[PDB]
């Protein structure tokens, strides 16, 4: 067994097929990812990566199966189930792109709008890829697993379900789907590393204490299906929990400059696309936008490929290069407004493209010289939600007394406190003008305030 | 001649030679003795820290404040008077405290003496008085600079309210000064700054809010033709985490449930043995617990030492008392019964207690049982959440300002900041409490409490 | 059931029933108003932690180390008996300290009563009989599958000492006896509790990683009788650990201003005594001196005495109060010298009266006009005593491979009265060749 | 304007907007792709940090120092220019590192180009010329009331040693403002400071200095007839715990048994890499890896990202190289074969580097030797390991004042046989040379 010394947790052990699991292009693949990506421009303390976070989770998913196991003998839990979940909770960040949740979250929607991809199917398909190609079948024979049915029950411990719909644990194993990622009320150990990993590293002092969690948690028997289970007097941890999540959220991972950059760097990766070569399975050439369909041209893209733009000599990528040097001077594009938030005139995905033209086409009362075309404004939406989409995710959970270990009640909103939040989504949306001038950045305010006058926030 | 104290939460603070002749008193020296939380050590075993340390960095950080602003605009005429007085005012804002702290005027005197109104900070004036004139410390005041009779008035007003524009210590001009150590408008000081680091410190639990970044963004505006401290509007969201993180520490550790009952089985005992403990004051006059209150000199030797004063004694006149103190050694409390539904923070006046027990031993249950327990056998508590105001929003009191017109304040209100912040500000709790160990008299207390809250329909 | 306390240092500790059941008894209550540094407080303003949590962490750390030793190498048999009869053994192994913690049997008792022979550890040995016999222990300790009269005896071995002399476990089970307490190298849980409160109350960064010696941590057999081991690689592991404690030791222990006011509250302490009235078994009523030889009155010896002496009205403790007073006004005796660590004579508890009435004795070679007594001298014994481990190689998992100080203070503070003073040390020092 | 910028270890720091238009510079920002270790990233996960935080925290500390030692002592005539000067000299330390930090210029340059002495000081001074001519600060420093050539001068010398007073930049009388970046006489500078600081945040272990102690106690006192900083006399076991500290870090963390392995395959690879890659420089010369430190404006694109230039290539030339880092993601790392002789009784010099694994296969034991080596199979490391000349004061008398060598060998063959056989060449390397 191997030993690793995590700044975030204490010393880790590796099981030995968890060591020969790691060693693999594939996984090593995450050492050349940015945890918070561009956030790393505002915040300079955040140069991590994925490789010690997906560490870390499969750390504590051990640790939760193995604190549940020791309290209840009457589970039958065994070494093959420590095994899958560990893996599981190992290989769960394998599909993610250059500089994580940008590439997924602006970069494919925008170059390929046709296609629905997440990290998650490139998860799944990294780690077929990765067992395929790397022999680990016979491995995992050798310490008591069966590829068969094991293979398929870390797949849906990933993705999800691919009556029960679940085929790679009977019910009476149900709490174990529960442990990676949460379908159901969003409780898991992703969020407790990730927590404790990105306040050590920005800053900001942690809030959450996942270790009590731990002591009190419990399978209690819910609705003819076994699940994790929590004692009554831990609401208003959760609901803390949930407020953490959301204070980081508006604090770290919206930051507008992090966000403009962002902007910049996808802008920058659209102009550059059609003269980057990628070589594949066969000799075949693939793009950025379109090696998500081979994975062996998918395991070489990283982060790298900014630097490749930025330190290029051909003419043909001579404009994205500039957009880049922009970034390395500061000449970002300004930031005009805001409107205030709302949660009743949500704005879906298909209208996006179309908000900054009403921002052009707006005529303030007051003429100006200046005349602003639909090319010189981002319009940014931000959803700020508890990650049920307007649910409450603490009304989706089972909870148990002291009197009655075993049995399973809820609680309500109104028998907690009358000082929660009222709403449980947002939205905001975020103005910039590309135009650096100060005349054309007075014309934009204008612009901006007639156009939010007359749509009424 | 500055003299340097290692704190374990701040760095290393240095101390002026007259702060260092102030603190070598009784008067001061007797913070030693008295516990910050009370009742709460017996829950959490680490929160064995005392008011002098807290008195200590409520000082530096006063003083840090004062300095940062005066370092930031040269135009406000800060002095070193100002700067020595505000950390004088500091250092003895809690002289006033008593045993076990809040409890005693949480819970005691209002018991003991029900017709007098007594807070603390009385106390910590009348005890800053009787400081200043026990030992002598005008003329070394006069020897630093200060002029006693009016910067002794500055500090009292800083302590304590004014008692048109009220103050008297200061012009108008300096209004800003007055807002610094306690603050009337509105909750935010050094006090909450001090006590929230050093309480996660000491309970194990990790802070949130970060007072460096609020000292790196503060201002002084002339808001209603008045110089008050601003901050930026970019940290409103900062500010309603600070008094949520007020909130959440309130609930996880001072209203614990077993604390609140352990402070009132000592409140029991004191009550009982009160009348047989002889307090010596000024001029050889003999007081109590509850009249040590009106002497100075008898006020100075209670601290936490009564407790233990009860627990060893022998007399057979305090054998009651005693009883009530062994049972919190063997652990052996009043057990929990039940708990109502929260509400607003005004259902229950001041003078209602007293009738509250007896309602819950009014109740017939349905089942009608047998054990019937008196109105003596019930203990009923209630516990009263708010930000500071009771009813309103603390941050509507609070002045902003933008960067790119830094003299020019404004006003933020909540609808343009978030819809996830809460919908009300004030909350209140009931909890109730048997005087029994049986289990048939506990479920008994049970369908007595659940008969009265079905039948007011909380 | 299980109960859940919350430490700063450790995480979330569960106890067993037994373990609540020990506790809560005025016996161990008792350790919440003794402080750990005991004169120390008034230096160091955040360092007011008492005896109760050190207990608990103590406990808990060798619980921790047992279970980890008996999973790593199921091959040793330890069973759960033995990890309560530990865990019993590491929670009341600080029983017997009176007020102020190391000051007391360290300076009070060879001061008053020379010809009695007392350490906190006998203390500690007779207070759990008391606790064990006066609260009805046994039973309980029955009813939880312990066997009572072997039990007892290992857990008091465990606190004190005894071709094998232990007499509560057998010959096989040699490394249970040097967990809570070794004197051979002093690798034990105890110093890490202390190393790790201390460095986190007083603000002093630490350097030990315990869980990294423990993560390597080895049974081998060594003399033909097992011990416990530790990897080649960990010397510099097993070096922060002394020089951790070389720092705390000279950085806060030795203070110069907190031995004095311990020196201070001694003198109060000695000129109180024949006159506060402590009432014992019986009825019968003690001294503070005499109090050590009756546990229902040495059950009621806390810092309250202190306090008792310094609110006291009655005119007969006049003068103890006085010091007390002197304290509180910051007005402190005065150093004067210092002399040799060498440990040429290794002064020992049974003659330390003698010492200034020695100082006074000696006269000096250049005559001073300024006469001093026995009753102006006071004489301060600093008694302070790496000790090597077996280590073990990864090919061979199964093989392995004192100083004293002497300050003298003097209780008068004029300039006139110190200049002549200084004078008769050097002349002491000379005559006794320090 | 004042810009703030949040440090996880130092908290929130103010940037003279001077230093802000510094530091927005492409020469700057390179340094976010240069690693603080290198190859101790493959050992400690948590060892991802880069030199631009360093360099900041740095500034910061210098800066922090400087008004902390004039506001104390008013009559030491310390002006405003002469701390902005310290800060930006701070902050422009490390402006000449190359790829993975102290391997490039330790392990690199001396086995490719032996007949040239290089180091990274002078690197960061030339990429500071050319930065400042480059960029167009001077006007800028001139109005803010700086004089751009004495401050150069001083700036420069701050950085790099002299360059019986042989300084320039400033008189004699501020002789104590050339200790604080960098002390070459004893080694107390806050350089050494963030170094400790980081290291132990980031890898785990726990510091015991206490820096700020340093600085609320630190005077400056007239020793050897020169201002220089003094600390009371009651600082030395703070100083004895300061240099402990230091020796824990590099026997730990610095000196591992593995990431020496890995720094020696890297560099293995860059060699093999070399005289294949192109870099394009000023008037659009191509450049090479070892050559590039000839020229700045080539200089400056040469960082880490060369490793995955190699790891990701295609070119059928760069196929050995490319397999060397392969291996890296495999763990199939060099063996261990030997360690002999500290203390250095020889000193090797650089120049000596590309000789030593010519004597290892030049010894002939005397032992039966079937298996055959030669002057490929063999890696030498000559890992180095590196009480001081303090001035203290006393409490009464403010005003009065009271480096081993180290060799390793690696075998690139991993097979038993040959693995023994390597263990027995080494015996009489060092027997027949006295090690
Ligand atoms: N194997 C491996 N270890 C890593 C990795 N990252 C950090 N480490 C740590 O670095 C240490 C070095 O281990 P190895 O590279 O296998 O070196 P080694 O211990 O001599 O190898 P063995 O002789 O086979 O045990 C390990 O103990 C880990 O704790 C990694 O990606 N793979
Ligand atoms: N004066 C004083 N110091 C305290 C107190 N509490 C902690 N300390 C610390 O303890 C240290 C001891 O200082 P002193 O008692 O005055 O002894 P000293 O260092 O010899 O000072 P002088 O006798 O005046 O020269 C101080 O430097 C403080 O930092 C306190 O209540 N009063
Ligand atoms: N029993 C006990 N608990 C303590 C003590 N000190 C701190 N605690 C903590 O305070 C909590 C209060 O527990 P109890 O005093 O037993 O109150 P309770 O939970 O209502 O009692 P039960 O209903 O029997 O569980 C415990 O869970 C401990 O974690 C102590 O000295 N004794
Ligand atoms: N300028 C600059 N800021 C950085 C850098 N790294 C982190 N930051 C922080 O990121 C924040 C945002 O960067 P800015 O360029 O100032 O964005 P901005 O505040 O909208 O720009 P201004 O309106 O001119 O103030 C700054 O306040 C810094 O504290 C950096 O390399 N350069
Ligand atoms: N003193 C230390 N404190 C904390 N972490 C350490 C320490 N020494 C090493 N580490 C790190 C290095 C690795 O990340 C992990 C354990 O490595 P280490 O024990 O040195 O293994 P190794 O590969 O050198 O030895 P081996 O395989 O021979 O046991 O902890
Ligand atoms: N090494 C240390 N690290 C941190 N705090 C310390 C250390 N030594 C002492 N302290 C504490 C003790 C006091 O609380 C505060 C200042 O004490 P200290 O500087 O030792 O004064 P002192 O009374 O010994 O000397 P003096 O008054 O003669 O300068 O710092
Ligand atoms: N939210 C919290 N976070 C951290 N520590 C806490 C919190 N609440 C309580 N503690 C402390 C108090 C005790 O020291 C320990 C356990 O207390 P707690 O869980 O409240 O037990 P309890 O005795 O009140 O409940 P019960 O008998 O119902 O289980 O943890
Ligand atoms: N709430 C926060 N807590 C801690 N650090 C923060 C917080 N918000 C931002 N930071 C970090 C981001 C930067 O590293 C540094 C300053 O950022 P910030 O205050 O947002 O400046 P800014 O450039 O966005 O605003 P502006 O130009 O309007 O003053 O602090
Ligand atoms: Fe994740
Ligand atoms: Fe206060
Ligand atoms: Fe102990
Ligand atoms: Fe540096
Ligand atoms: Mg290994
Ligand atoms: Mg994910
Ligand atoms: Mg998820
Ligand atoms: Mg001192
Ligand atoms: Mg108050
Ligand atoms: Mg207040
Ligand atoms: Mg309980
Ligand atoms: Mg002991
Ligand atoms: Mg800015
Ligand atoms: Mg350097």
């Amino acid at each position: 067994m191997k030993v690793i010394n995590d700044p975030i947790h204490g010393h880790i052990e590796l099981h030995p097929l968890l060591v020969r699991i790691i060693d693999t292009p594939q996984f090593q693949r995450l050492r050349y990812i940015k945890q918070l990506g561009g956030g790393y421009y505002v915040f300079p303390g955040a140069s991590h990566n994925r490789f010690e976070h997906s560490l870390g989770v499969g750390y504590l998913a051990g640790c939760l199966v193995h604190a549940l196991g020791e309290k209840q003998p009457e589970l039958q839990i065994s070494e093959r189930d420590v095994l899958c979940v560990q893996i599981a909770g190992l290989c769960h960040d394998l599909g993610h792109g250059p500089f994580s949740h940008m590439f997924d979250g602006r970069f494919i929607p925008l170059a390929r709008p046709e296609v629905k991809w997440t990290h998650e199917q490139g998860s799944v398909m990294m780690f077929e890829h990765l067992i395929n190609s790397n022999g680990i079948k016979p491995v995992m024979e050798q310490y008591g697993l069966i590829p068969e049915e094991d293979i398929c029950f870390i797949k849906e411990q990933i993705v999800g379900p691919l009556l029960w719909p679940y085929k790679g644990r009977p019910e009476n194993k149900s709490f174990l789907y529960e442990i990676v990622s949460n379908k159901r009320n969003g409780i898991d150990v992703d969020k407790w590393d990730y927590f404790a990993r990105d306040c050590h590293h920005l800053g900001i002092q942690n809030n959450f204490d996942y270790k009590r969690f731990i002591k009190f948690a419990r399978v209690c028997e819910v609705d003819n299906e076994l699940r994790i289970c929590a004692r009554d007097k831990e609401v208003g941890n959760l609901y803390d929990m949930f407020h953490t999540r959301n204070s980081l959220h508006r604090r770290a991972y919206q930051h507008k400059v992090g966000n403009i950059i962002d902007t910049m760097i996808t802008d920058a990766f659209l102009k550059a696309d059609d003269y980057i070569e990628i070589t594949g399975a066969g000799g075949k050439k693939y793009r950025i936008s379109t090696a998500i369909d081979d994975m062996e041209a998918y395991t070489k893209l990283t982060d790298n490929i900014f630097l490749e733009i930025l330190y290029s000599t051909d003419p043909k990528l001579k404009d994205a290069r500039e957009i880049l040097k922009q970034i390395e001077y500061r000449n970002l594009f300004k930031y005009v407004g805001e409107t205030q938030p709302t949660g009743q005139i949500k704005i879906k995905r298909e209208d996006y493209e179309s908000l900054p033209k009403e921002v052009a086409s707006a005529k303030p009362k007051v003429l100006l010289d200046v005349k602003l075309k639909a090319e010189d404004f981002i319009v940014d939406v931000i959803n700020m939600d508890y990650g049920m989409q307007e649910k409450n995710p603490i009304d989706h959970v089972s909870f148990y007394c002291k009197t009655a270990p075993n049995r399973a009640i809820r609680i309500t909103k109104n028998q907690v406190s009358q000082l929660l939040p009222e709403k449980f989504a947002e939205q905001l949306i975020r103005v910039y003008c590309k135009k650096v001038d100060r005349k054309s950045l007075y014309a934009a305010r204008q612009y901006f305030v007639q156009w939010c006058a007359d749509r009424n926030f």
